């Protein structure tokens, strides 16, 4: 059992700026509702009870949100629940040196042990289908190696995403050979595309160490898995349900107006 | 001239739960930027300098947006950091939710013996090409010297929203207000000339607002105290030039939302 | 009747540092109460209502500390919340460390065009067989009609610590203010009369603020601000009773600290 | 080694309240440093790079004290140095359940591993001594076993404390046979008191997991501690070095007097 989900929350959020100067995306609502919350309950499902979160500058509003206070009750249900059953956990990220950076900070939270990472922009709906994570965690029972979940995007979308280079084991499951952080589409190995969320084994901190900065100057977590996937096998997952680039305006807004629907 | 501005911020802001039990909604997003800051650059063109607020449960947000911090991200930051250093904020605690007309008298202490201007930031206002809302009225007011309310024609299916107003034509948008009442049906509604969030008020307003009592949904109203004021003399009612969207209701948030977009 | 009192709160307590960094001094505990809890106190015997703060880069302690919360507990907490409960506290940020002078005039927008109480907390004043030390003033006041600012003998040694007088005796303890000056050296002081943390101030004071220049420490003072209205009209200078720590330094910490605990005990 | 250090600093305070409402004592001033400033410096000094500190309802003040910021230097040499070397982690502990339970709560913080934990009310100054941490940090690698700092204290004062029965192994280290906790005069089976230092193997973590509350109604460590000295060998070691109780304040105006005169 991931006993344990990592959530980081200290990127700059440069392009939700200027609200981000205060409120970590992370925090921004999809109307009503924090992205970070939908993640909680998402990891609470797969079966996390420790939600170790990596702060940046604006760590107040994030805290406090997962701190005791106090249809209306109907709203306030399940943060209610996810307080009272969960730990949470929290350490700074002392700098923006990347998202590996960030997962190696978070090592002081996680220890010797695998565990889920949740990248909160990334909303995913499936609600039909069990969580994404859950999905993941169900994997790797039986694969019991790093797990990165991906979806299928068009060509002109992945130079913003992690690309990866995979070999089909089963419905839905690749061995992934090699992965490229956010690649021209004439340079993308395929249309599989990385999303914010992976379980992984806590060999990948030690690789972390010792992964220079690379695309934006940043520790990518990706080369981390890069290096992790060439000296065993990690696999790649194309999990069931909606995701939304959240990280994204154009995915914002399109999450807010799909929810805003649903909400009639 | 008018030199304070009255933000009341500590309303529930329900319907936007479970986000607002740690985020005021005067803090939410259109998509970038927050209601407050709108309301706020409204009232710096306006003339006003100091930003004087009243904070509930969640001021914590509040005030360290508008507190000094550390391409785009410039001038997505351009104007907040003006603000900042140009502004003057204040903040008054109002100890229990007691209505919009209890929130201002509250506001007293950060005000005294002057006439200042009210902004509720849930009505976002846009004006392109005329003035802002508060800075059209801020010119009516120097002609009338009297308290003034923003108001807007509205669907007959909207009146029970608002508070609504019974007036006589002085001018071209200028109305002597003879009465008002918060948030009719349809049935009984005197008009269809809505109330938003935008008024000039003079300082015997808060004698007013001592004595009034409780009113609709058991709150101290401002439009009570409006009545009041009303039937003791002339105040008036200006129907401004511009487009508002009623972000105090999720419709009119997502409705704004989407159009901050589309002119991105 | 004055109902504002101003707490400036803003000032870096360098002595005090690293605590200070997040902890302001007014916030220093004399062993379980901060100091600002005896101004306000003290503030509230006087007659105000509001607590006007004005801070600096260590709001949160002194905003969370006035807002709710809450024999054991009981008897310890009984005033703390009492105090918050009956009082309206409000606040500004003085964006700069310029000066008391400027931290007071930052705190205009808090307090309008009214006469209104001013107590420096690093001045622990304890006086129970009279009135608090404000009350005293507020009493003053009544009479004088004008601002009033509280001294207290102290030895030449100390008087370089302090703004200092040069008065005219009008009655028993009052002074008719003729000349003040911040910090002067042993030798240039004009008397023993110091000035401490205590003050009632007409609101001309403002506009007399903003035309104040840089004094002493490069910083706006209020005691040139003072100097400049006594020159103009009456203002005066009232010797209060009851005993006085300048808690504002660590010897007058540890003085008010040691004495607390021989009362607790 | 050792590489984490544990801070409960989650408890009441009562003593010192009113101040305590809004500031956790270990964020109460000597005169111009918090206690639990002198703490993450002996655990520094005893190798730890890890700070994982157990919060309550006031955290605030405790986590922006140890957040980036910014003889004025002289005073901030220190903190500067600490911020930008120590890995600070925080877990919130729910209700106020005991010092135990306090621990328990850590573990999300510490893992599988052995670990130090140090209450910082109990203000320890090492004259020409290492830090009371460096000098157990040193003891472990040679025992590996929970070690419990204690002090001869005076028979009128061993109500306040856990206190100790315990075997003579060498200078001033005792094999622990039985701990209680806050022992009536008339009961207390020895003179030697713990004091706010532990380094603990982290098994301590299940048997606090079974451990019910006890004294006042708390879970508390010392009886997870008497568990696992019935269960193996667990040491208590006495140490060298002046400690305050600041946790009482005679004992925190006696350290702040102390301070003072230090000049
Ligand atoms: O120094 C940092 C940088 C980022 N983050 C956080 O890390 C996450 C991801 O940051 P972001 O910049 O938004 O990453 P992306 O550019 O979107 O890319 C990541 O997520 C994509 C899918 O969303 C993948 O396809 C990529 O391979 C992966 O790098 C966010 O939660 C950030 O707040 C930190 O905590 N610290
Ligand atoms: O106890 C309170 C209650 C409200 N508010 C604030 O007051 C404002 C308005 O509150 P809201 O709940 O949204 O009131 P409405 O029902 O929208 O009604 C007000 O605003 C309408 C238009 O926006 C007008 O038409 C109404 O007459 C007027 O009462 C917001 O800024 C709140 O945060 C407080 O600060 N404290
Ligand atoms: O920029 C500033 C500077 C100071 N303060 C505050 O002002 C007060 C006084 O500051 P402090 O540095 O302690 O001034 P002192 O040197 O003590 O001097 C003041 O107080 C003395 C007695 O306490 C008087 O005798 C002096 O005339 C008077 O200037 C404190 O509450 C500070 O926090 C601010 O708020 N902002
Ligand atoms: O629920 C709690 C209760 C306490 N604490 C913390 O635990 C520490 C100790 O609390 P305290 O109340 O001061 O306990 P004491 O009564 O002093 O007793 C402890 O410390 C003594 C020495 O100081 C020992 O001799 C005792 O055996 C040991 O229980 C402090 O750091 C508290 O903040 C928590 O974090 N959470
Ligand atoms: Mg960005
Ligand atoms: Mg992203
Ligand atoms: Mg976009
Ligand atoms: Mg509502
Ligand atoms: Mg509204
Ligand atoms: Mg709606
Ligand atoms: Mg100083
Ligand atoms: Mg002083
Ligand atoms: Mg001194
Ligand atoms: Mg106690
Ligand atoms: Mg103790
Ligand atoms: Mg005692």
């Amino acid at each position: 059992m991931i006993k344990k989900c990592l959530f980081p929350a200290a990127g700059y959020g440069t392009r939700f700026l200027p609200i981000t100067k205060t409120i970590p995306k992370e925090m921004l609502p999809i109307v009503d509702k924090p992205l970070i919350q939908y993640a909680v309950e998402e990891a609470m499902e797969a079966g996390c009870e420790v939600m170790a979160i990596v702060t940046g500058r604006n760590k107040r509003s994030l805290e406090d949100y997962f701190d005791t206070s106090y249809n209306k009750e109907n709203a306030l249900k399940s943060i209610r629940n996810i307080i009272e059953k969960c730990c949470f956990s929290y350490v700074r990220q002392k700098q923006m040196k990347g998202l590996g950076h960030a997962i190696l900070t978070g090592e002081a939270l996680i220890g010797n042990e695998p565990f889920a990472v949740i990248l909160a922009d990334d909303l995913c709906i499936s609600h039909d289908h069990p969580s994404v994570l859950k999905q993941m965690t169900s994997l790797y029972q039986k694969y019991q190696c790093s797990i990165v979940a991906i979806e299928e995007v068009a060509l002109e979308e992945v130079s913003k995403y992690g690309v990866i280079r995979g070999e089909w084991l089963e419905e839905g499951v690749y061995e992934i050979k090699d992965m490229v952080e956010k690649p021209n589409q004439e340079d993308a190995p395929s249309n599989l595309a990385v999303i914010g969320r992976y379980i992984l084994t806590p060999d990948i901190f030690e690789i972390l160490s010792e992964t220079k900065p690379g695309k934006n100057n940043e520790i990518q977590i990706t080369d981390a898995l890069r290096t992790q996937a060439k000296r065993k096998r990690i696999i790649a997952y194309q999990f069931k349900g909606k995701r939304y680039d959240c990280g994204s305006v154009e995915g914002y807004i399109e999450a807010s107006n799909a929810y805003y629907k649903k909400r009639l």
